This record gives structure tokens, C-alpha cells and sequence, in this order.
């Protein structure tokens, strides 16, 4: 199929991403890993088996951690439903998950479809 290379990937995507960091507040709480030690919620690693955030999200893009789009798309995603896993859905961090969600649905489809 289709090869890509990290340049590619990187300017594609990085506008995608760099619209989810936009969010004020909405992106704060996803913009550095959960640390569950200093937010006193020690079970957080019991239920969210592969943590992911922005920062590590951007760090792949930066360097070229991502063969294919797709690998970026479901590190997003992942994230997104780590965080709706955990929360409940009266919360303010669940409901700013879902505002990133709808910022990014509408951000990488035109991005997708230009990849394909
Ligand atoms: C800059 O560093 C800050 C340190 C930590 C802060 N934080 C907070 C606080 C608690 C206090 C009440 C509040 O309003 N907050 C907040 C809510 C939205 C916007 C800005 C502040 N609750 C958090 C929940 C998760 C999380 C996720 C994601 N998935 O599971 C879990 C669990 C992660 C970070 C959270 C966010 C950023």
C-alpha cells in the first residue's frame, strides 16, 4: 500500500493536533500525562492499561514515530476514551473530552481524505 514518510505525516497531522492544544480549557487536562499520584487517584493505572496525552502524541509526530496515519488517528482516539473510560460523564474533564473529540472529527477528515 501507500508508503509514507515522517516530513509528510508530521505536516499533514501536526495541524490536527495543534487545533486540539488550541482548546482553552478544554485541552488542559490532556495536554501532560495523567499523573495519578499527585491527583490522588490511585487506581487510574488499574483501569487505563495504555495511558496517552498530547504531549506524547506530539512527541511521535516530532520524531517520526508514525508510519501511517491511521497509528496517529488511534493514539488520538486512544486518549480520548481513556479519558471516558476513567470519568464520569457528568464531569467536567469527560465533557471536555468529548469537545476535543468533535474538534478533531471535524479537523482530520478533510486531513484524511487528502492522505488518500
Ligand atoms: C495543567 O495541569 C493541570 C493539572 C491536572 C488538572 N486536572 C484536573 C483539575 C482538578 C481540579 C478540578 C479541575 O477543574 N481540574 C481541571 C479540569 C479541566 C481543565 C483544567 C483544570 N482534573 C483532571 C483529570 C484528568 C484525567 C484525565 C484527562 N483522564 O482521567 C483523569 C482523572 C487529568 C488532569 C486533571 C488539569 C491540568
Amino acid at each position: 500500500k501507500k508508503i509514507f514518510k515522517p516530513e509528510e505525516l508530521r505536516q499533514a497531522l501536526m495541524p490536527t493536533l495543534e487545533a486540539l492544544y488550541r482548546q482553552d480549557p478544554e485541552s488542559l487536562p490532556f495536554r501532560q500525562p495523567v499523573d495519578p499520584q499527585l491527583l490522588g487517584i490511585p487506581d487510574y493505572f488499574d483501569i487505563v492499561k495504555n495511558p496517552m496525552d498530547l504531549s506524547t502524541i506530539k512527541r511521535k509526530l516530532d520524531t517520526g514515530q508514525y508510519q501511517e496515519p491511521w497509528q496517529y488517528v488511534d493514539d488520538v482516539w486512544l486518549m480520548f476514551n481513556n479519558a471516558w473510560l476513567y470519568n464520569r460523564k457528568t464531569s467536567r474533564v469527560y465533557k471536555f473530552c468529548s469537545k476535543l473529540a468533535e474538534v478533531f472529527e471535524q479537523e482530520i477528515d478533510p486531513v484524511m481524505q487528502s492522505l488518500g
